[PDB]
């Protein structure tokens, strides 16, 4: 069930980025920097952009 | 002269991180979520996310 690291909601679902190496979420206005729409290909949480 | 994506200032350098697909970048401490340093490999900003496919 997907949430959101910055706000700890899972509201809005549509708006919420997926990890693509963890569970972890993001809304996309949430972000910071500011993204306006969800994007394709990979988005990666910190906690994984720390271990790479 | 790197400035910072979120609070526009160039400060702090060695905190700030930089895109591997454009010249943006990012204080660590601007960025949320929580990035308490700055990673290795490549980071990309959101407007490098927003190209990809
Ligand atoms: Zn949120
Ligand atoms: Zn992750
Ligand atoms: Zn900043
Ligand atoms: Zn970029």
């Amino acid at each position: 069930k997907v949430t959101c690291l910055v706000c700890r909601k899972g509201d809005n679902d549509e708006f919420l980025l997926l990890c693509d190496g963890c569970d972890r979420g993001c809304h996309i206005y949430c972000h910071r920097p500011k993204m306006e729409a969800v994007p394709e290909g990979d988005w990666f949480c910190t906690v994984c952009l720390a271990q790479q």
